[PDB]
């Protein structure tokens, strides 16, 4: 409750990534504004390193849940605020099926007023011909529901989704997450009951510009 007094207004968004997939390293730096009264965020994502080893959408989920529109019936129920300003640890096991997974580790936290999300991603085991490797995704993103549990043991929340890849040829890669969040100061937080996230996000270019980039629009809003 606490925390969602910082997210009363607009609040700059800033993303760092560093990833290994199959030995191929690679930066991403992010920068946008995020808007939690109406759960919605605006960033532009760029590869520092220079092209992106893996597909855009890929990242997409990696690359500030704080930013849900949870309703007034529901506020009680907002782990991811009340964790601010000290924040929460993220972490994540992305399993593509048939083919590799990308272990993700992110602190979120406030750094002044401006809402910071650290990442580091490794990712194993991917077919050099695969979808992912071997660039076979639609640039685009389908809506999808981030379905929330309480994990008391960790003073946090645990939360499993599978995301809809839409592959070239038509047909679906799946890439199934599991997540994990814990605070990162000591503390109150809300332990929520089982609910979910109904997500929608869209992908676009920057016509201007020439590095690798992605630019993302989320519309997240809690439900159940």
């Amino acid at each position: 409750s606490k925390g969602e007094e910082l997210f009363t207004g607009v609040v700059p968004i800033l993303v760092e990534l560093d990833g290994d997939v199959n030995g191929h390293k690679f930066s991403v730096s992010g920068e946008g504004e995020g808007d939690a009264t109406y759960g919605k965020l605006t960033l532009k994502f760029i590869c520092t390193t220079g092209k992106l080893p893996v597909p855009w959408p890929t990242l997409v989920t990696t690359l500030v849940q704080c930013f849900s529109r949870y309703p007034d019936h529901m506020k009680q129920h907002d782990f991811f605020k009340s964790a601010m300003p000290e924040g929460y640890v993220q972490e994540r096991t992305i399993s593509f099926k048939d083919d590799g997974n990308y272990k993700t580790r992110a602190e979120v936290k406030f750094e002044g007023d401006t809402l910071v999300n650290r990442i580091e991603l490794k990712g194993i085991d991917f077919k050099e011909d695969g979808n992912i490797l071997g660039h076979k995704l639609e640039y685009n993103y389908n809506s999808h529901n981030v379905y929330i549990t309480a994990d008391k043991q960790k003073n946090g929340i645990k939360a499993n989704f599978k995301i809809r890849h839409n592959i070239e040829d038509g047909s679906v890669q799946l890439a199934d997450h599991y997540q994990q969040n814990t605070p990162i100061g000591d503390g109150p937080v809300l332990l929520p009951d089982n609910h979910y996230l109904s997500t929608q996000s869209a992908l676009s270019k920057d016509p201007n510009e020439k590095r690798d980039h992605m630019v993302l629009l989320e519309f997240v809003t809690a439900a159940g």
